[PDB]
């Protein structure tokens, strides 16, 4: 239990101040950014091999 | 009179640069996310003592 | 031909990683904020010299 509110609670003194909340929210947005992201990488990595070489890119840039 | 011009213009030169544009709607857009921000924390601070505790964090959490 | 790839694939190692996706991206979208902004101030700048003064800022202003 409290799991979100200890990981908010940067500093541990058993309240959320504002600048905690900032930092959360700042936080957040920027692991959904590195999800997407993750996930479109994910996609034109055909062979799933951890790069995209010419083919794989060829592929992807020919659709738009 | 002028002062929203005073306010971008800087280093006051009497024009109003690119930069000093570009360096005002960032300034703008941080304003309005501090203020969304510190509204929501305000809404969670019920008993708007200026921390959030884990009974406010947990009657907002549990709301979603 | 591959003038793209050439340019997302910034260490030229001949394979797109994650971190130069990231990064892309990231410089496509500050090109656009370059591009919309120099283009509303294009549009403020009614003589077109460069700076913005107090009579094109007045008739900016003065229209919102
Ligand atoms: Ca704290
Ligand atoms: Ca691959
Ligand atoms: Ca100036
Ligand atoms: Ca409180
Ligand atoms: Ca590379
Ligand atoms: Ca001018």
């Amino acid at each position: 239990a409290e799991a979100l509110f200890k990981e908010i609670d940067v500093n541990g003194d058993g309240a959320v101040s504002y600048e905690e909340v900032k930092a959360f929210v700042s936080k957040k947005r920027a692991i959904k950014n590195e999800q997407l992201l993750q996930l479109i990488f994910k996609s034109i990595d055909a062979d799933g091999n951890g790069e995209i070489d010419q083919n794989e890119f060829a592929k992807f840039y020919g659709s738009i």
